[PDB]
């Protein structure tokens, strides 16, 4: 295990560029987290390759489809044997509940199942296009409402959304939040942003990190420097 | 290349079950849909196979990210070379747009990028969650038009929507439409469905069938006798 509460992005577009930040930290700096950018590109065995070094990966593939294709993709999750997976919250009840559901044949291997709320990208200009009336955060809510109802361990969401979430949901509700950027780092495509400390205050269980760390030369040392500063 | 609007859904836990089926087929007869079950098992490399094999495949992981992760997503499906790649309308104008601009630097290459809209496995009741008031038809003809505007080749939609949508986006706008049952066959979670015949009849360009061809008594006469009833 470890105790920085920080899982690094690993999203790059070569599988070398990667391990060569990889094998520079330890299982105990981080977790790591593989998206649908380096899924799409080195598929499962990098995934492998990466429990193989030893660190816990959360599977970021934000599934969200059809009931049925959505427990089949998170029963070969785990078969992977991933420590955390995703599944988006807007793909409803009935999706997230077959996905709880397909778990339960791996028992006590079964990883993490946590739903995406609102993109720490997106404002209420960004919701606006797809009618959605409500606020990010109001809407963000009622997508962690129905996660929680359908018996998920969490949510992803903003730091931005962590106080008020922590109260409605207790602390047992698992927060992974993004859209984490270190006070002068640039935004990006990023909107609801929120300092590793100002995240940690919020009281967020793990926090995701990408750019600050993987696009700075020696990106183990950025990761090093903040871990320092959340203590 | 193959005449055939069918593009079939593999959708295996076992990837030789999966091929045994390919095998019995040929790239004339229909396209391949590679979805997040075979995917998130057996990778990239999956899809090369098939691919090997001169059929068209359709990647389906229904990419629904912050625009940075879309962006390289599409991009590494580009570099995969498939023929189709997936992404979520609900995913904003934003994302969208990021996605058809890492396709620009693939050229011709490009594969063709569609949007899905609202599931065919969802309806009202399933959006009423979700906190959202339109229906299903309505929802999706704003995803639909949305993904219009961003320039995207086309959606992802029910078949009981394309005759709409085909009216109101014209017919270069590609539909692609799951939920296809021939009578007789199971319904299982999907609720907007239509027969293959009715869903040609219904203007989509392109009709997905998954379990009423794989989990057949025999698939490749299924496939034949679905293709030659499209005639
Ligand atoms: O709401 C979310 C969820 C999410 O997974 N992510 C992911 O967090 C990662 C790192 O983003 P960044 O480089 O820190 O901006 C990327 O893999 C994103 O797709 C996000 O930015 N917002
Ligand atoms: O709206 C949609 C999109 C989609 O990709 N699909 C996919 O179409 C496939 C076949 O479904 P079925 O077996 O015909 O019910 C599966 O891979 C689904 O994920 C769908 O059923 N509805």
């Amino acid at each position: 295990v470890t105790n920085s509460p920080v899982v690094v992005a690993l999203d790059y577009h070569n599988r070398d560029d990667a391990l060569a930040f990889v094998d520079k930290i330890d299982p105990r700096d981080c977790r790591l987290k593989v998206g649908k950018e380096m899924f799409t590109l080195f598929g499962p065995q990098f995934v492998r390759e990466l429990q193989q070094r030893g660190f816990d990966i959360f599977l970021d593939l934000k599934f969200h489809d059809i009931p049925n294709t959505a427990a089949h993709a998170v029963a070969a999750a785990a078969d992977l044997g991933v420590w955390m997976v995703n599944v988006h919250a807007s793909g409803g009840a009935r999706m997230m509940t077959a996905a709880r559901e397909a778990l339960v044949p791996f028992g006590k291997d079964a990883p993490l199942l946590i739903a995406v709320t609102v993109l720490t990208s997106m404002e209420a200009s960004d919701l606006v296009d797809l009618g959605m009336t409500l606020s990010p955060a109001d809407y963000a809510e009622r997508l962690a409402a129905l996660t929680q109802k359908c018996g998920l361990d969490g949510v992803v969401c903003s730091a931005q959304e962590a106080v008020r979430f922590k109260q409605v949901f207790g602390q047992e509700f698992k927060l992974v939040t993004p859209g984490i950027r270190p006070q002068g780092s640039e935004a990006g495509d990023q909107r609801r942003i929120m300092t590793p400390e100002q995240a940690l205050s919020a009281g967020v269980d793990y926090m995701v990190i990408g750019r600050p760390v993987t696009q700075s030369v020696d990106p183990a040392q950025t990761l090093k420097a903040i871990n320092a500063s959340l203590q």
